């Protein structure tokens, strides 16, 4: 499989890592997302030690307003991510 | 570098090695798209042989109507792709 092929089954991946930890299996809950972003991008982002940190990531990040990140919500994230590491080139 | 931190160099790497081929260097037009899911979406899209097949996938993908996809739109055309291998599961 090509790099790309391989990127994609990786943002799959973490996905599941930390949406299965907790209650619905398929969405990241805020605790999850905590845990995502402190240990997956530890080299991205900043260490979210506060929970008015995280409850305003997932403002953004939650469109339809459950209070949790789903799978399309979470590649919203990851186009958020990847354009910011993509500029200041 | 985590997995997720190294996907997304990979996703930036993977828009530059075509990008950069022809014409605009940061905007893919439909001959550099062809080339990039011939080579490195061989495992997960069918090869594109005929002309139409470009235009059709290059319509859908260019949101702002000039004919080429940007980084963004790249971005959206690896979600869709991340969503269609994240299912059928
Ligand atoms: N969040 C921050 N403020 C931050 C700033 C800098 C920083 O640096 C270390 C991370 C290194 C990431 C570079 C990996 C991929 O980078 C690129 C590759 C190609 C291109 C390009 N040609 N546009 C741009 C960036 C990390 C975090
Ligand atoms: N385009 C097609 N029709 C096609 C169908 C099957 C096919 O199979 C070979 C590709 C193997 C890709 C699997 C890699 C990642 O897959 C997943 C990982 C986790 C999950 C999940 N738990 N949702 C789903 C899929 C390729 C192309
Ligand atoms: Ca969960
Ligand atoms: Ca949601
Ligand atoms: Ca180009
Ligand atoms: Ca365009």
């Amino acid at each position: 499989m090509s790099e790309l092929e391989k990127a994609v089954v990786a943002l799959i991946d973490v996905f599941h890592q930390y949406s299965g930890r907790e209650g619905d299996k398929h969405k990241l809950k805020k605790s999850e997302l905590k845990e995502l972003i402190n240990n997956e991008l530890s080299h991205f982002l900043e260490e979210i030690k506060e929970q008015e940190v995280v409850d305003k990531v997932m403002e953004t990040l939650d469109s339809d307003g459950d209070g949790e990140c789903d799978f399309q919500e979470f590649m919203a994230f990851v186009a958020m991510i990847t354009t910011a590491c993509h500029e200041f080139f």
